[PDB]
């Protein structure tokens, strides 16, 4: 698979190493991991990495709270695929007001303590921006489980649905966390054509990228929460070509969505609308989209 | 609009210059143009340059009968555009019985003779080729007024209906007639998936470079017979892109289609089903879909 040119160049955070340690040891101690192979396989797969990717301009002291957050809902997102569409959406509504801090966890469960501890240090440290992240989230987790993954969808339905199943408000508010970067609301809304288009590139690219590791998954897990429900599949079957043939389609319209942006920005400038705060932002969510494909490309949780 | 790289070597019949000019004579002399400008574009269109190139291997006293085929029907879909779904299926309908010869033509109504000289002109050369093209054109016809152009379409949806209104099967009969190449009910049976995947490639190619001039028709005539029914702006609406990004992305997809075309041919002679007809047929089909994007690069009449 070879990508067309690109002008969007990945940043990584420098502290990558040492706090792929830290967060990468903390799940390795709290976790239940079933066995050595699943804890060398989340170790390769690189779950701070990509934040630290997404988010290269994180502040120091910020982001290991990104990487914990990404790294849990990276684990979470594997478990939903052995569950139904009921037993997931049980699952994560079961952790909704534990993520609030409205209910208590069972310290005896993993997931619910990591979670429970987690977003009360993210308050802890910057109470308004960390409940920012909250909706977003949620909004997330009811899309991973929603029963619109097992009907018909045209390419423009998938995106509009994915765009809360990939996450792209929460990665979002989690990338204004981590920079301490604050935008008005009347900021936020002149940007969410940007946001909408930046969404659909973050979509695709995993979509293309982990398109071999999800057509497995459909064969051998969940027949629900397993479900093949990507642009690859719904690309080849509107255009009766092969899945390969749908991913180098795919990539040109990526290309396509870099363009936009790019245009999208220079009117935001030109119109003196770009505010130094909204400067940041859209950087930012070049960082994303960049940092999304070099991870993607290398990660082993695509190639093995 | 730079196109992708493909292997496909479009060839044009050595009788194009006489062909033309006689075909061309023939229309100044009968149709009814409005003034000398539409004459003029009419002949910059080159409607039998684009026949020739469709047929580049038709019986050289066989030929002219396409060229006369494809101008009358290039015309009336031109006047299709400003009448409404009824008014343009009652225009189709009345030329129907008089393309089977039932009804004799209005001789004061250009459109009615030539259309009843020509098919009975058909029918004299070889009666049982021309008659098995009456079915496929009127299949064409009628799609030119479905009711289906007026509701919002997949690109899926879009493609399955177009395959009638591009008069795909129109064009596969009057290439054997052209041709004089016989094929019995096995063998056209055989190569309906190397069928439907052709026609995919003529529409998405005409999709491109006629755009522009759907674009304005749209703005100007008919708000029904003009309407805007393209997969250039179904890609640009779903995918949230420009017309123009569309089109590079539709332009990756054909290519796709002719790998598929090659890969679909390959395995017709690896089964043992490839016989001297099909090999005949299958490669008239790529001349189809060469000739085409050949044609529509060139011609004035998506250009201006
Ligand atoms: C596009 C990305 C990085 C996805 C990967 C899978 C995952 C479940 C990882 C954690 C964050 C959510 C939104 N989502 C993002
Ligand atoms: C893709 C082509 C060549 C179309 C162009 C428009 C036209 C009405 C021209 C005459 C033949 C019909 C099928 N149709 C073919
Ligand atoms: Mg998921
Ligand atoms: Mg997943
Ligand atoms: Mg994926
Ligand atoms: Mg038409
Ligand atoms: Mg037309
Ligand atoms: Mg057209």
């Amino acid at each position: 698979l070879e990508p067309p040119p690109s002008t969007f160049q990945p940043l990584c955070h420098p502290l990558v190493e040492e706090v792929s340690k830290e967060v990468d040891g903390y799940f390795l101690q709290h976790w239940n991991f079933p066995n050595e192979k699943a804890r060398k396989k989340f170790v390769a797969a690189g779950f701070s990495r990509v934040t630290c990717l997404y988010f290269p301009k994180a502040l120091d002291d910020r982001i290991h709270f990104a990487c914990r957050l990404l790294t849990v809902l990276f684990l979470i997102d594997d478990l939903l695929e052995y569950m139904s569409f009921e037993e997931g959406s049980a699952y994560n509504e079961k952790l909704i007001p534990i993520s609030r801090g409205d209910v208590l966890p069972d310290r005896s469960i993993p997931v619910e303590y990591i979670i429970y501890d987690l977003w009360e240090s993210m308050r802890a440290h910057d109470r308004e921006m960390a409940d920012e992240i909250l909706e977003p989230v949620f909004l997330f987790m009811r899309a991973q489980t929603d029963r619109t993954r097992a009907r018909p969808m045209g390419l423009g339905g998938y995106l509009e649905y994915r765009e809360r199943d990939v996450g792209k408000e929460l990665l979002a508010a989690l990338m204004r966390f981590s920079m301490g970067l604050k935008l008005s609301p009347s900021e936020l809304q002149r940007v969410r054509e940007i946001d909408a288009n930046c969404s659909k590139h973050l979509s695709v690219v995993n979509d293309i990228y982990s398109y071999e590791k999800e057509l497995y998954t459909s064969k051998t897990a969940h027949s629900e929460g397993g479900i093949l429900c990507t642009s690859v599949q719904i690309l080849a079957q509107e255009a009766d070509v092969t899945a390969e043939a749908a991913k180098r389609v795919l990539f040109v319209m990526c290309r396509e969505w870099e363009l936009r942006h790019q245009l999208l920005v220079a009117r935001l400038s030109a119109e003196g609308l770009e505010t130094p705060g909204l400067a940041a932002y859209v950087e930012g969510l070049e960082y994303q989209m960049s940092g999304n494909e070099l991870w993607s490309q290398t990660t082993l949780r695509y190639s093995v």
